[PDB]
C-alpha cells in the first residue's frame, strides 16, 4: 500500500523532529497581518496586470508547457536557469535605483518579504547551529538575491498527476529538488492558497521525502494561506520535494539564493569585452581586423560567442511573452548583446576568411581548425536545435503576444550579416580540410 504521513498521523510529529530537522515551518500566525495584506495583493497586482507566464521549456527532448505560470523578482542584472530556461529577473528596488508604478511598488513589496525571510533564516540557521566565519556562511547561505513567483488555478487543468510513490494524491508539480543554488543554501517559501483517510485533498500541501527513497513514507505539510516554509542547509540536496494540489488556485513566493558566477548581466558583458579584445577597435564597421589568430585567443572567442548567443540572446527571445509586459529593463541590455553578438559574427568571418588565405602555412591553418572547430559545431547544433522549438506545433499554438522569437534570424537575401545562418556547408568544409 502507498501511504504517508500527516498532522493527523500520531507518528508525523517523530519522522518530522528525527528525520527532517531542516525544515521548518512558520504559520501564518507568525507573520503581521500587515505584511501578509501587502504581499498578497502585490500578487494580485502582478496577476492582474498579466505579468506571470507559462513557459514552453524544453526537458529530455520534449518540448513541454509548464501548468505553472511564474516571474522571475531580484537583483538587478540577476538570472536564474529553471528547466533548462533562463529567467531574466524584473529587478527589485535594491540599493542604487532605475515600471508602471503598481509593478514597481509590488517588487519593492517582494524585496521588503525578502528582508524579512532572510533574517528568519538567519534565525533559523542560528538556532540549528546552537542544537549541538560559520556565522558568514550562515548570512551567506540566507542572502536571497531571487524569488522565483508562481501560480496556479487547477481548475484549469483537466487532468493532474497522480502522487506515484505515496497515494498523496494530485500534484502541481512532482518530485524534484531546486536547482543552481548556491551550495547549502536555504529556501524561503511563502504560499498563498485561497473522517478522514489522507492528506487533505482540496488543501495544498508541500510533499517531502528523502532521495533514493520511497520506503520511508513521504510527509505531506498542510500550507493555509499566508504559511511560510524553510529548506535549511543540505535539506534541499538530500531530499526531493512536490507540491501537492488544492481545490482553489494558489500563488507562491520562493525565494532562494541563485547561483550567478556565470549569470549576470556584469558577467556576460565581461565576457563579451574579453573576447572583443582580440579585435581592432578604432572605429564600428564590417571591416573586421584580429589582433591575433593564436588558437588559444580564438578557440575562447568562438566560446563566447556561443555563450552570448545561446544563454543569452536566444533564451531572452524565446520568451516570446514577457518584460516589455513587467519591465524592460532588459530592453537596452539585450539590444547591446546583440550588438556585441554582431561583432562577434565579423569575428568569426575574419577567421574565416584567414582560413583560406593562401600565403598561410598548413601548420598553423590545422591549429587554426583543431581550435574552433568544436565551437562551430555547437554553434550549427545549437541554431538547428532553437529555430525547432520556435517551430514546434506546441509553440504556434501559442496566441499572437507570446509565441517564441527566433531572434538573431536572417535570411541570406540580408547583406547586413556577414556570415550564414547555417554553418553546416562552412562547417563540413572545415572538417574536409582537417
Ligand atoms: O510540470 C510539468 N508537467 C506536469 C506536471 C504535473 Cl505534476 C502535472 O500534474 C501536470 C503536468 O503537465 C512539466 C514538467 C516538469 C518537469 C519534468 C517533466 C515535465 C511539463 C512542463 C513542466
Ligand atoms: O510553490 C512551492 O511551494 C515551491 C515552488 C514550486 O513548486 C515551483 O517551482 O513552482
Ligand atoms: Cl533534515
Ligand atoms: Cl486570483
Ligand atoms: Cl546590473
Ligand atoms: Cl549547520
Ligand atoms: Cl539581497
Ligand atoms: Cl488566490
Ligand atoms: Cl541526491
Ligand atoms: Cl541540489
Ligand atoms: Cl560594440
Ligand atoms: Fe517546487
Amino acid at each position: 500500500l502507498e501511504s504517508h504521513m500527516t498532522p493527523k498521523d500520531d507518528e508525523f510529529y517523530q519522522q518530522w523532529q528525527l528525520k527532517y530537522p531542516k525544515l521548518i515551518l512558520r504559520e501564518a500566525s507568525s507573520v503581521s497581518e500587515e505584511l501578509h495584506k501587502e504581499v498578497q495583493e502585490a500578487f494580485l497586482t502582478l496577476h492582474k496586470h498579466g505579468c506571470l507566464f507559462r513557459d514552453l521549456v524544453r526537458i529530455q527532448g520534449k518540448d513541454l508547457l509548464t501548468p505553472v505560470s511564474r516571474i522571475l523578482i531580484g537583483n538587478p542584472g540577476c538570472t536564474y536557469k529553471y528547466l533548462n530556461t533562463r529567467l531574466f529577473t524584473v529587478p527589485w528596488p535594491v540599493k542604487g535605483s532605475n515600471t508602471e508604478a503598481e509593478i514597481a511598488a509590488a517588487c519593492e513589496t517582494f524585496l521588503k518579504l525578502n528582508d524579512y525571510l532572510q533574517i528568519e533564516t538567519i534565525q533559523a540557521l542560528e538556532e540549528l547551529a546552537a542544537k549541538e566565519d560559520v556565522e558568514v556562511d550562515i548570512k551567506s547561505r540566507a542572502a536571497y538575491n531571487v524569488t522565483l513567483l508562481n501560480f496556479m488555478d487547477p481548475q484549469k487543468m483537466p487532468y493532474l498527476k497522480e502522487e506515484p510513490y505515496f497515494g498523496m494524491g494530485k500534484m502541481a508539480v512532482s518530485w524534484h529538488h531546486d536547482e543552481n543554488l548556491v551550495d547549502r543554501s536555504a529556501v524561503a517559501v511563502y504560499s498563498y492558497s485561497c473522517h478522514l483517510e489522507g492528506r487533505d485533498p482540496d488543501i495544498w500541501h508541500v510533499g517531502f521525502k528523502i532521495s533514493w527513497d520511497i520506503e520511508t513514507p513521504g510527509l505531506a505539510i498542510p500550507l493555509h494561506q499566508g504559511d511560510c516554509y524553510f529548506m535549511l542547509d543540505d535539506l534541499n540536496a538530500t531530499h526531493q520535494h512536490c507540491v501537492l494540489a488544492g481545490s482553489q488556485p494558489r500563488f507562491s513566493s520562493t525565494h532562494r539564493v541563485a547561483e550567478c558566477s556565470t549569470g549576470t548581466l556584469d558577467y556576460i558583458l565581461q565576457r563579451c569585452q574579453l573576447a572583443l579584445q582580440n579585435v581592432c577597435d578604432d572605429v564600428d564597421n564590417d571591416d573586421v581586423s584580429l589582433k591575433s589568430f593564436e588558437p588559444a585567443v580564438l578557440k575562447q572567442g568562438e566560446e563566447i560567442h556561443n555563450e552570448v548567443e545561446f544563454e543569452w540572446l536566444r533564451q531572452f527571445w524565446f520568451q516570446g511573452n514577457r518584460y516589455r509586459k513587467c519591465t524592460d529593463w532588459w530592453c537596452q541590455p539585450m539590444a547591446q548583446l546583440e550588438a556585441l553578438w554582431k561583432k562577434m559574427e565579423g569575428v568569426t568571418n575574419a577567421v574565416l576568411h584567414e582560413v583560406k588565405r593562401e600565403g598561410l602555412p598548413v601548420e598553423q591553418r590545422n591549429e587554426i581548425l583543431t581550435a574552433i572547430l568544436a565551437s562551430l559545431t555547437a554553434r550549427q547544433n545549437l541554431r538547428r536545435e532553437w529555430h525547432a522549438r520556435c517551430q514546434s506545433r506546441i509553440a504556434r499554438t501559442l496566441p499572437a503576444d507570446q509565441k517564441p522569437e527566433c531572434r538573431p534570424y536572417w535570411e541570406k537575401d540580408d547583406a547586413s550579416m556577414p556570415l550564414p545562418f547555417d554553418l553546416t556547408d562552412i562547417v563540413s568544409e572545415l572538417r574536409g580540410q582537417l
